[PDB]
């Protein structure tokens, strides 16, 4: 059993941008998203060994997560948002690919998402 390396939050050949969408993405999509009482399953990568879900990263190999994407943003590792709003993508579909309609974790993910698209419908303008 073993879970593979997660993904990178450093990167310091990557070109990087201190936008204001992703100052939001950060200090409001984000941590908003963090507090929800759905959001502990997403908040780190997942640990397939602990979870016992050994065909997890069998299944899913483009794994992302919301601790990830924190790390990502605290790090500037973003050139723009939509980089950003793609983790957040990848996120949702690899819960929605792993597991099935009606299983809790689907519940978790579809309100997730639900107050994600909320948050992102305006994004302030680039100034
Ligand atoms: C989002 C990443 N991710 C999956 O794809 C996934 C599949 C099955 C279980 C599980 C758990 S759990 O065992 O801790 N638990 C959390 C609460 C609801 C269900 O009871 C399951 C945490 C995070 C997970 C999974």
């Amino acid at each position: 059993s073993m879970n593979p390396p997660p993904p990178e939050t450093s990167n310091p050949n990557k070109p990087k941008r201190q936008t204001n969408q992703l100052q939001y993405l950060l200090r409001v999509v984000l941590k908003t998203l963090w507090k929800h009482q759905f959001a502990w399953p997403f908040q780190q990568p997942v640990d397939a060994v602990k979870l016992n879900l050994p065909d997890y990263y069998k299944i899913i190999k483009t794994p992302m997560d919301m601790g990830t994407i924190k790390k990502r943003l605290e790090n500037n590792y973003y050139w723009n948002a939509q980089e950003c709003i793609q983790d957040f993508n990848t996120m949702f579909t690899n819960c929605y690919i792993y597991n099935k309609p009606g299983d809790d974790i689907v519940l978790m993910a579809e309100a997730l998402e639900k107050l994600f698209l909320q948050k992102i419908n305006e994004l302030p303008t680039e100034e």
